[PDB]
DNA sequence: CTATGAGTGGCCCC
DNA sequence: GGGGCCACTCATAG
RNA sequence: CUCUCCACAGGUUUUAGAGCUAGAAAUAGCAAGUUAAAAUAAGGCUAGUCCGUUAUCAACUUGAAAAAGUGGCACCGAGUCGGUGCU
């Protein structure tokens, strides 16, 4: 007979449970049969268990790293191409010079040439580096000097500027200009006077940049700048803004009413994501605040670091490096003198001790300005004298160096002066230099487009650029070789996200004009208004709602329901009393971008025009989509004819950025058959219905959704490869619902290839998705007349449905015990699933249940994995006696250079064969586990045998190396297992299975106070926990005999048993929440450290793998329920 | 008598 | 979080 | 929610920046310290101002791979599954 049977599945990030039931809910066991090489022939296991494995990741950090990369390539040839214009006058200097500078970094036993890299001998090193202390000597000798330069410090200092450039931020020539702390500051104040117009500040009179670049403290001049402005408060937003511009740590949970505290600081390297999540909370109106707040940052630590300006030079920067210089020998000598002459005895513990965070430690140690200023505090206020130096820690200033992490923010353009000025003045004597002066300030300024990307010749598929010609692409014929046009159509072609509701469209602008109109009508729409003598609220009528966006919405930027009131109601329609609901106190929606479009092109007939329509949305898309102003310029250029050249200037310095959730043809392209409105025409006017935007897709008179549905195109989703990225989802689920499919396929081989009747699926429109991917690969059979047969059936439930079950009878869910409790949440979720659909004998099933969840046989699988990533740590390590350490080059050895540690094994291979040991160099057989990292990965699979003769092993046996990737699981005696981590260590494989009564015993007992239900049953459950208090006794007993079975930690259960009974009048729900922690002993897993009450047991590691070679290798399938057993004991032997 | 492997504790991770 | 590495002490064993 | 591009500032590593005096040496005292070069996943051939940390992967047979194929059922029980019966 054909069982009519269902699989019911839960899927998760990192787990994948699935069951098996029949019609009864009984999960069938079944005898399967065991290949290998050991006695087992059979094993009887239960049609239940679970998928364990390593949550997906996101390709962020790849991203990052190969952005990177490729800015070190750039940087490289950069260096090279200045060489290359160097090298016909360099030969007739000295022809080695490039080849010293590139050997720099080695020894002297590999140098091939003089040590000295710049001359060569060592009385002309000394004579450089006593006149020119630093680089910035140099570079202001270059600039200011007018005598005849040697050529290689010419190089130096040019090929210094070109090295390390600056940013890129500030847009086209010049730059003081767009300095000024007064004109951004006047900037930011127009923004928050435009964002709170209510609270408009007098920014007259204030002398931004005397008070904010003057040398006084972060929060003196704060205060000071506050105290200037009337009614302004150092906790108010613009003070917290101000503060963050200062460079401080506001926090604006005060000013945003937040939950939680809102800190942020722009030296911090995550403040990017914490202001997403900040604008997140708070709306994204505020963008363009923070924007000027950070311009204003900028502003300021240019100023403070460009700090000489009255001597009349052309190298600012340079002259303030020597300030600097100059300042910190000054103190130094100070505080030696003052040091010395009060506190001896910490002389050497400050300028000698490299391992503490004095000034040893800062210059020759790892201790950065911060920690130094932290160690060197209370030593200065426990002397006298100090003051000054007391003055300058608080400023920031005292013994400071020149290459700090400050230089973030010196423009680009500060260095192509500099350089001009060398190139100008250097001219004179080297004609080369004059030939050259437009070759290297393009190799200084070039930057590679954003919107051209790599320079592949199709060989990589990041690659969109167009080729005009098969010229090599340099910094000089770019323009040349790349047609600029067609590579920004390409980009514009790939880079725009997709619309959701029709995945074919392109979303609009999220500043669009369209956008705007389409959410102020549809907020509009569910307006309702009640005047006197009214019997029920109305809706807006269309003519209403126009009204209402003419004469408010095209005239305020922000409108609120009191304004609403005052406005329309009383002045226009005569209504002395309204009331309004729907909206409590302003409107979200806003014309923002009309409001912009008004102030810049100042003709409301061409905006109010529906002719212009498309003239506006792609003259916003073309300002979101760009950055970089040429470009800006030639798109708009075809509307030249319409606007003056101050119009357009204005046009072209105005930004967008982000996009919307919908697109054009889903709003205004598509409309209904029966009347020929779009969404948008029936949400301006749809008469008495008023319906709003999720009302027009869904509603069955109208054919939008025939026609989304008609657009979106049911697609494979997963399990499809190359397809995946189609669905929309977290890496980590796509993971979980290929393992799922997975697992559905395996079971339905194993049940005799019948499909079964129904699949319950939990883990919301992802899920859908889910379904009619397995409901796709399911149903096979199509009728004549083209309708799907449902064979099976794709249920989804919500999590609610099982969670009430569970808390109603009695079935408690506890998670730190083991990972059992996967399969019984697919196990419930099946038979919950199964039970509505049978309703479109409680003492039987309530039996069945329990005894489901008290089976102790689970088939827990983890997912072997071949690890990839990084080969090893990203830390570089001093050079050490040690043969650990991992070349960075070929040439490079460890044991003079340093170098990487700690590498990644990707998996280990079971070796067979013999080694020479001993100094008599005797060949002795062995087997043992050797790992293969991920660097040697491509070596071995290319010639195993040859990559482990290269190793030292002998006579190796080809037939007997065996893969053995992580999570390889190991059977050994008295059924204990061991999980393969890394060829050295193990992790611990087996699972508890506690009764279902200490189960339900611990649960009620940790939540003893946090009981949520009716008082009557929560006495009786407290009732309950004080009469079986002696099962923490027996749960002591199981833990303390599973532990001696199979985990062997006789030190950490003798620490547990004994701080067990130390703590034993503790009060019982204490014991429960703390016994609860005990369980972190047992769990599957890498071993945890953990906390019993006040003692902490430290993690019992394995490191030997040596006991598992003589132990039963078990490859266990995606269910675990086909297995092949090796028994490596009888493998190797004599 | 000294070279070799075995476990335990602690530090470390752009 | 969890695996790698070093220093110290212990067992081994020619 | 996901994917992609262009740049910046650091940081680490080795070398260069002549250490002096008293002392046979161990060592003690003193002087100095702020910068630069090179590398920043080993490398690869498709030789590009390209690619190299995402995704995918139990065992056996066919293959280069993609990919395909390989493992009887019913009942009574449960400490990681056991027993009984038919084929």
């Amino acid at each position: 007979m054909d069982k009519k049977y269902s699989i019911g599945l839960d899927i998760g990030t990192n787990s994948v449970g699935w069951a098996v039931i029949t019609d009864e809910y009984k999960v069938p066991s079944k005898k399967f049969k065991v290949l290998g090489n050991t006695d087992r022939h059979s094993i009887k296991k239960n049609l239940i268990g679970a998928l364990l494995f390593d949550s997906g990741e996101t390709a962020e950090a790849t991203r990052l790293k190969r952005t990177a990369r490729r800015r070190y390539t750039r940087r490289k040839n950069r260096i090279c191409y200045l060489q290359e214009i160097f090298s016909n006058e360099m030969a007739k200097v000295d022809d080695s010079f490039f080849h010293r500078l590139e050997e720099s970094f080695l020894v002297e036993e590999d140098k091939k040439h003089e040590r000295h890299p710049i001359f060569g001998n060592i009385v002309d090193e000394v004579a450089y580096h006593e006149k020119y202390p630093t680089i910035y000597h140099l570079r202001k000798k270059l600039v200011d000097s007018t005598d005849k330069a040697d050529l290689r410090l010419i190089y130096l200092a040019l090929a210094h500027m070109i090295k390390f450039r600056g940013h890129f931020l500030i847009e086209g020539d010049l730059n003081p200009d767009n300095s000024d702390v007064d004109k951004l500051f006047i900037q930011l104040v127009q923004t928050y006077n435009q964002l709170f117009e209510e609270n408009p500040i007098n920014a007259s009179g204030v002398d931004a940049k005397a008070i904010l670049s003057a040398r006084l403290s972060k929060s003196r001049r704060l205060e000071n700048l506050i105290a200037q402005l009337p009614g302004e408060k150092k906790n108010g937003l613009f003070g917290n803004l101000i503060a963050l511009s200062l460079g401080l740590t506001p926090n604006f949970k005060s000013n945003f009413d937040l939950a939680e505290d809102a800190k942020l600081q722009l030296s911090k390297d995550t403040y990017d994501d914490d202001l997403d999540n900040l604008l997140a909370q708070i709306g994204d109106q505020y963008a363009d605040l923070f924007l000027a707040a950070k311009n204003l940052s900028d502003a300021i630590l240019l100023s403070d670091i460009l700090r000489v300006n009255t001597e009349i030079t052309k190298a600012p920067l340079s002259a303030s490096m020597i300030k600097r210089y100059d300042e910190h020998h000054q103190d130094l000598t100070l505080l030696k003198a003052l040091v010395r002459q009060q506190l001896p005895e910490k002389y050497k513990e400050i300028f000698f001790d490299q391992s503490k965070n004095g000034y040893a430690g800062y210059i020759d140690g790892g201790a950065s300005q911060e920690e130094f200023y932290k160690f060197i505090k209370p030593i200065l206020e426990k002397m006298d004298g100090t003051e000054e130096l007391l003055v300058k820690l608080n400023r920031e200033d005292l013994l400071r160096k020149q290459r700090t992490f400050d230089n973030g923010s010196i423009p680009h353009q500060i260095h192509l002066g500099e350089l001009h000025a060398i190139l100008r003045r250097q001219e004179d004597f080297y004609p080369f230099l004059k030939d050259n002066r437009e070759k290297i300030e393009k190799i200084l300024t070039f930057r590679i487009p954003y919107y051209v990307g790599p320079l592949a010749r199709g060989n990589s598929r990041f690659a969109w650029m167009t080729r005009k010609s098969e010229e090599t692409i340099t910094p000089w014929n770019f323009e040349e070789v790349v047609d600029k046009g067609a590579s920004a159509q390409s980009f514009i072609e790939r880079m725009t996200n997709f619309d959701k509701n029709l995945p074919n469209e392109k979303v609009l602008p999220k500043h669009s004009l369209l956008y705007e109109y389409f959410t102020v009508y549809n907020e509009l729409t569910k307006v309702k208004y009640v005047t006197e003598g009214m019997r029920k609220p109305a809706f807006l009528s269309g003519e209403q709602k126009k009204a209402i966006v003419d004469l408010l919405f095209k005239t305020n930027r922000k409108v609120t329901v009191k304004q609403l009131k005052e406005d329309y109601f009383k002045k226009i329609e005569c209504f002395d009393s309204v009331e309004i609901s729907g909206v409590e106190d302003r409107f979200n929606a806003s014309l923002g971008t009309y409001h912009d479009l008004l102030k810049i092109i100042k003709d409301k007939d061409f905006l109010d025009n529906e002719e212009n329509e498309d003239i506006l949305e792609d003259i916003v898309l073309t300002l979101t989509l760009f950055e970089d102003r040429e470009m800006i310029e030639e798109r708009l250029k075809t509307y030249a004819h319409l606007f003056d050249d101050k119009v357009m200037k204005q046009l072209k310095r105005r930004r967008y950025t982000g996009w919307g959730r919908l697109s054009r043809k889903l709003i205004n392209g598509i409309r209904d058959k029966q009347s020929g409105k779009t969404i948008l025409d029936f949400l301006k006017s749809d008469g008495f219905a008023n319906r709003n935007f999720m009302q027009l897709i869904h509603d069955d008179s109208l054919t939008f959704k025939e026609d989304i549905q008609k657009a979106q195109v049911s697609g494979q989703g997963d399990s499809l490869h190359e397809h995946i990225a189609n669905l929309a989802g977290s890496p980590a689920i796509k993971k979980g619902i290929l393992q799922t499919v997975k697992v559905v396929d395996e079971l339905v081989k194993v049940m005799g290839r019948h499909k079964p009747e129904n699949i319950v699926i939990e883990m919301r429109q992802i899920t859908k998705h889910v379904a009619q991917i397995l409901d796709s690969r399911m149903n096979t059979k199509y009728d004549e007349n083209d309708k799907l047969i449902r064979e099976v059936k794709v249920i989804t439930l919500k999590s609610k449905l099982v969670s009430d079950f569970r808390k109603d009878f009695q079935f408690y869910k506890v998670r730190e015990i083991n990972n059992y409790h996967h399969a019984h949440d697919a196990y419930l979720n099946a038979v919950v699933g199964t039970a509505l659909i049978k309703k479109y004998d409680k003492g039987r099933d309530f039996a069945t249940v329990r005894k489901v969840l008290s089976m102790p046989q689970v088939n827990i699988v983890k997912k072997t994995e071949v690890q990839t990533g990084g080969f090893s740590k990203e830390s570089i390590l001093p050079k050490r006696n040690s043969d650990k350490l991992i070349a960075r080059k070929k040439d490079w050895d460890p044991k003079k250079y340093g170098g990487f540690d700690s590498p990644t094994v990707a998996y280990s291979v079971l070796v067979v064969a013999k080694v020479e040991k001993g100094k008599s160099k005797k060949l002795k057989s062995v087997k043992e586990l050797l790992g293969i990292t991920i660097m040697e990965r491509s070596s071995f699979e290319k010639n195993p045998i040859d990559f482990l003769e290269a190793k030292g092993y002998k006579e190796v046996k080809k037939d007997l190396i065996i893969k053995l990737p992580k999570y390889s699981l190991f059977e050994l005696e008295n059924g204990r297992k061991r999980m393969l981590a890394s060829a050295g260590e193990l992790q611990k494989g087996n699972e508890l299975a506690l009764p279902s009564k200490y189960v339900n015993f611990l649960y009620l007992a940790s939540h003893y106070e946090k009981l949520k239900g009716s008082p009557e049953d929560n006495e009786q459950k407290q009732l309950f926990v004080e009469q079986h208090k002696h099962y923490l006794d027996e749960i002591i007993e199981q833990i303390s005999e599973f532990s001696k079975r199979v985990i062997l930690a006789d030190a950490n259960l003798d620490k547990v048993l004994s701080a067990y009974n130390k703590h034993r009048d503790k009060p019982i729900r204490e014991q429960a929440e703390n016994i609860i922690h005990l369980f972190t002993l047992t769990n599957l897993g890498a071993p945890a450290a953990f906390k019993y009450f006040d003692t902490t047991i430290d993690r019992k590691r394995y490191t030997s793998t040596k006991e598992v070679l003589d132990a039963t290798l078990i490859h266990q399938s995606i269910t675990g329920l086909y297995e092949t057993r090796i028994d490596l004991s009888q493998l190797g032997g004599d």
